[PDB]
């Protein structure tokens, strides 16, 4: 299946919502760009799941597939240092 995470929460803060996100090894993770870009995401060890290019549009959407079991942490580049970090666990 495929879930979706917005980058930017509909409350305005700097955060991917949901923050935490459990899904089953095989599915697709879309990240859609909700509010304050420009944000990307970097998969803490994984580069062939990332997205380093920049998101500049409202509803601009990436995507990756989580093949692996396993808990992964990713962040925004951007605003890493306002704490727009999240978590993906692949059961
Ligand atoms: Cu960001």
């Amino acid at each position: 299946q495929t879930v979706a995470i917005k980058m930017g929460a509909d409350n305005g803060m700097l955060a991917f919502e949901p923050s935490t996100i459990e899904i089953q090894a095989g599915d697709t993770v879309q990240w859609v760009n909700n509010k304050l870009a420009p944000h990307n995401v970097v998969v803490e060890g994984q580069p062939e799941l990332s997205h380093k290019d920049l998101a500049f549009s409202p509803g601009e959407t990436f995507e990756a597939t989580f093949s692996e079991p396993g808990t992964y942490t990713y962040y925004c580049e951007p605003h890493r240092g306002a704490g727009m970090v999240g978590k993906i666990v692949v059961q």
